[PDB]
């Protein structure tokens, strides 16, 4: 066996050879476009494996998310959040 979920919070340069816990603005965007084209909100959703709820959150902002690609500044915004209820 073999085990190591330390982790490290640490600010290094803006440089290493590994990947970053977060994702691109541009991958919401690749899928957003099935949608559109034909695919089903679900058939997308668990394509990648996201709850129909989440997906839908990168679709309303769909709009700046295709302009987003472009620049990014931070994620320091909620995407969806609570709201409607159904009894």
């Amino acid at each position: 066996g073999s085990s190591g979920s330390s982790g490290m919070n640490i600010r290094m340069g803006t440089k290493g050879k590994r990947p970053l816990r977060s994702l691109t603005p541009r991958d919401k965007i690749h899928a957003i476009q099935r949608i559109h084209d034909g695919e089903s909100k679900a058939s997308v959703a668990r394509d990648i494996g996201v709850p129909e709820s989440t997906l839908r959150g990168w679709c309303k902002n769909e709009d700046k998310l295709r302009f987003m690609s472009r620049q990014s500044a931070t994620d320091n915004l909620c995407a969806d959040a609570l709201g409607d209820k159904m009894d």
